[PDB]
């Protein structure tokens, strides 16, 4: 869940 965001955060 909401494990985009964390993907994006994590990347970006």
């Amino acid at each position: 869940s909401r494990s985009e965001l964390i993907v994006h955060q994590r990347l970006f």
